[PDB]
């Protein structure tokens, strides 16, 4: 598709078999998701923005489909006031900015 | 033109004919920029981020040039890292989201 940008750009995924609406976020260089469970091991991690830093739970190489799109990486959960995707996936789906 | 999100969108911008590098931001409502001494009325407001909330001056009817593209709107100013376009101006200068 293309998105233009009058409002904020909602998306619905799917992860761990659950649906989502998530921000494409091009200013953002993780994805970054409300808490949730997601299966397998997490790390620990600390990222920052506006604002300061929140403490997030780190899962590697989890499944999303993005707008029909697959990717499979890095998604953070945690205390985020929106559910964000960001670049490493945005890359993933084949995501530009254009004008 | 096109941008790849391999890494972080940052373009140049113009304001008060002085230039800054930002960041192209499709996640941000609003157009947030680092401290500067800009002249004229403002408004204080409070916007949030992943880590909270920071203290911003509201700037009406600023004059930007991004990317050789001409906008004009309100542009908040306060203790951001990076200089943020948000989607208030993004739309002006008619850029998308393309996957
Ligand atoms: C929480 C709501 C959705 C995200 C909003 N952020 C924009 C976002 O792209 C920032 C933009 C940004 C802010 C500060 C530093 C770097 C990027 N990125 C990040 O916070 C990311 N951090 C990094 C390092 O990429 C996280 C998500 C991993 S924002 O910067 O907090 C923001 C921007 C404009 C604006 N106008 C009105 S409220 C408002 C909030």
């Amino acid at each position: 598709p293309q998105i233009t940008l009058w409002k904020r750009p909602l998306v619905t995924i799917r992860i761990g078999g659950q649906l989502k609406e998530a921000l494409l976020d091009t200013g953002a260089d993780d994805t970054v998701l409300e808490e949730m469970n997601l299966p397998g091991k997490w790390k620990p991690k600390m990222i920052g923005g506006i604002g300061g830093f929140i403490k997030v739970r780190q899962y590697d190489q989890i499944p999303i489909e993005i707008c029909g799109h697959k990717a499979i990486g890095t998604v953070l959960v945690g205390p985020t006031p929106v559910n964000i995707i960001g670049r490493n996936l945005l890359t993933q789906i084949g995501c530009t900015l254009n004008f």
